């Protein structure tokens, strides 16, 4: 039943505005992209207050449940995720392209307002899902979407999913956006820091997979300029960073320290502190792990001690190898850290 959601919307979404509802719909399309079955996602904010999210994924299920006797997609929207979107919307209309046909279903106040209809015939490779919802203003402080927050969120999806093209279309202003990063983290960070020189010039990139745990990152040392420092856990942004970031920091520090030691770069009585190594670092870090635990006054920080050791080892081994194969660049990075230490 969806009544519990209607009774206490604040327990299922952010009632300040409909951004979170859109987020839930967007996450479904991003999962298709992460599974390698989607390359295009487009979000549209309409003047009537509705929001539509369209993807070229495999498409939501259009079969009928043997027990329930209703469309599988209907069960998704009316049971227990995206069901919250439907429970808090006066209307929801979705079109699904799957198995050579385009289907349509409508909902009103969370209840099915039609059957699963065959509305078109399409090629076998033409698949995808488009879901438009009309949030019921009586549940939110305002029906208006924070477009700026949505732009950042959509861009992140393109960053975290290499090869995925994400678009935003705001009908009120007519403004259009398009994000695409063939490389993912590296292309994004390079573009954001294109105005400043850094070491390595093309960043220092690395990644490691042990199977349930996966980490990806791009980092560089910037002598001068605003630093980009963003971290994520399962595509969830951690504004307050945390254990995964501490691991990256500790790992890069250990490798650099060892480098300065072997190369005999340390001035008299000077030892590198992690702050010396981290102060001018610009980076993007993306971690994927099972059931991540968050801390902080707002859950915006990761606490998984496991994540620290995992990333520390990944960054340590990866950065040591890079430094040893790029001595000149390595000594320039070490110097940035040494200058901080000597100047402390």
């Amino acid at each position: 039943g969806l009544d519990p959601v209607k009774r206490r919307p604040g327990m299922y979404t952010d009632t300040a505005r409909p951004n979170h509802l859109a987020q839930e719909v967007i996450d479904n399309s991003v999962d298709e992209a992460l599974a390698g079955h989607a390359k295009q996602i487009e979000v549209t904010l309409y003047k009537d207050g509705s929001c539509e999210v369209s993807d070229d994924g495999r498409g939501m299920p259009v079969d009928i449940h043997p027990e329930e006797k209703i469309p599988g997609v209907e069960l998704i929207l009316t049971r227990l995720g995206v069901s919250v979107v439907n429970a808090l919307s006066t209307k929801v209309e979705l079109f699904i392209k799957r198995e050579g046909s385009e289907h349509r279903m409508e909902f009103r106040d969370g209840n099915a307002a039609s059957k699963l209809e065959v509305v078109g015939t399409v090629g076998k490779k033409n698949t995808g899902t488009r879901l438009r919802f009309w949030a019921d203003p009586k549940y939110f402080d305002t029906p208006k979407f924070n477009v700026r927050a949505l732009r950042h969120l959509l861009r992140a999806k393109a960053v975290l999913c290499p090869g995925l093209t994400v678009k935003l279309h705001d009908e009120a202003t007519g403004e259009q956006d398009s994000w695409y990063f063939e490389n993912g983290l590296r292309d994004y960070l390079k573009g954001e820091m294109a105005e400043h020189e850094m070491l390595p010039a093309d960043l220092f990139v690395g990644s490691l997979k042990k199977d349930t745990e996966i980490v990806d990152w791009a980092a560089g040392w910037v002598p001068e300029g605003e630093l980009v420092q963003e971290s994520y856990v399962n595509l969830i942004p951690t504004a307050q960073h945390g254990t995964h970031v501490n691991g990256l920091r500790s790992g890069l520090t250990d490798a650099l320290r060892e480098f300065c030691d072997f190369r005999n770069l340390l001035p008299r009585g000077v030892k590198l502190a992690p702050e010396d190594v981290w102060d001018r670092v610009t980076f993007v870090l993306s971690l994927k792990m099972t059931d991540p635990q968050f801390s902080g006054q707002t859950k915006e920080r990761l606490s998984s001690r496991q994540a620290a050791g995992f990333i520390e080892g990944a960054a340590h081994d990866a950065f040591s190898l890079y430094l040893n194969q790029n001595v000149e660049i390595g000594e320039k990075i070490a110097q940035i850290a040494i200058d901080r230490a000597s100047a402390r």
